[PDB]
């Protein structure tokens, strides 16, 4: 209950140069750089062999998995700045907007705008413009900037909304066999966004566009990292509800899936990070 986790509208001015300001230095480190590697890892590492559920999507360990993966890049953050914490995005404020694209956070202090169609959609305004932050493709080599192209297709012309959100908090189990994108009234599930899909977190990476628009490249552009703070939070609030449901499942899954079973690439298992407290971090609205 140390770090609390803000919402970006609730940044400060200071806050939001500090976070930018510290995350150019992890990439300028070359540390940023293993994150997007990791990500692109365990999307390519199936559970099992020869099946759509991967590492890190598509099964049970999403959450868990994009959880140590958060934990992780914020004390990466803290030893560059330990006043700065990992905010997140409130998607579904933003959909509640008849332009969600005049957002604050896209401002060119913070994350910068959306695509420049006359350049491919290559991003031009704020700090990971092109020319101001290189980026890496899906095989690891350098790709020469951030895209994005908000709303551009016809699966997600919208990014999700309070009530979708608030729908997936009612689902009563955690996961449900095949513990896969086809697992019916599922949490994991629902908020990943397979049912009826695309929907909530997926939705969100296919309306931003660009590297968000793909697996192995998403972690690309920074707000990658805002967005699954959400999708964190989110998780973190169904576990507040549902206090006596457990991650699902808990034994006779996939090896890489079960409660008790190391998230490739690492060894954390998704029994470690269960408890978002334990980590030493809490969203700001459960102070409020
Ligand atoms: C194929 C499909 C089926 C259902 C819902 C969405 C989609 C889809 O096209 N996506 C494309 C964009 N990302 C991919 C993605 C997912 C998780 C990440 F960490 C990073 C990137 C979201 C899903
Ligand atoms: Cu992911
Ligand atoms: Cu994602």
């Amino acid at each position: 209950k140390y770090r609390v986790r803000k919402n970006v509208l609730h940044l400060t001015d200071t806050e939001k140069r500090d976070f930018v300001r510290t995350v150019l230095i992890l990439k300028e480190k070359g540390i940023y750089d293993r994150y997007i590697a990791w990500h692109g890892a365990a999307g390519k590492f199936h559970t099992p062999p020869g099946s759509d559920r991967n590492a890190a999507h598509m099964s049970s360990a999403f959450l868990p998995w994009h959880r140590e993966y958060l934990l992780r890049f914020e004390r990466d953050l803290q030893s560059i700045n330990p006043e700065v914490t990992l905010p997140y995005w409130e998607w579904e404020t933003d959909a509640q907007m008849q332009d969600p694209s005049q957002s604050q956070i896209w401002s060119a202090d913070f994350m910068g705008g959306n695509g420049n169609p006359i350049k491919d959609f290559i991003v031009d305004t704020g700090p990971f413009a092109a020319g101001r932050w290189t980026t890496i493709d899906e095989q690891g080599n350098p790709s020469g900037g951030l895209k994005r192209n908000f709303g551009a297709t016809k699966e997600a012309p919208t990014l999700p909304t309070r009530d979708d959100v608030l729908n997936a908090l009612k689902i009563t189990q955690y996961d449900t066999p095949p513990w896969d994108m086809t697992s019916q009234n599922s949490f994991r599930n629902q908020l990943e966004g397979f049912i009826n899909g695309p929907q909530l977190h997926n939705r969100v990476h296919r309306w931003v566009g660009g590297q968000m628009g793909v697996v192995p490249t998403a972690p690309n552009d920074p707000v990658f990292f805002l967005h699954h703070a959400n999708v964190d939070r989110i998780w973190a609030v169904w576990q507040i509800i549902h206090r006596n449901q457990n991650y699902q499942p808990m034994k006779n899954g996939p090896f890489g899936q079960n409660f008790r079973d190391p998230m490739y690439p690492w060894n954390t298992t998704p029994e470690d990070v269960m408890n978002h407290r334990k980590l030493g971090y809490v969203y700001d609205i459960e102070l409020r």
